[PDB]
């Protein structure tokens, strides 16, 4: 059982760090996606 | 009869020490079992 533990065990200690990293990267990606989205807006100013 | 008593007699004097020792070891084992049980509690502290 001790040997089986090592092979298949989540080790939440490292998993929580990955979770927080992924959440931060998701929020950053959404924000930078928004910033890229306002980029097309400036073209309308050139029309007039 | 003396020879048989030599062969088959518990010799309570040494048996009482063994039984007291066994009780002490059992209580120590139960306490250390509880201490081991309390170990995985910090996983919540990690999670939140």
């Amino acid at each position: 059982s001790e040997a089986q533990s090592r092979i298949q065990d989540a080790d939440y200690a490292t998993e929580v760090s990955n979770m927080s990293k992924a959440q931060i990267i998701q929020q950053a990606g959404n924000s930078v996606l928004a910033k890229a989205n306002q980029v097309p807006q400036q073209v309308l100013s050139l029309l007039q």
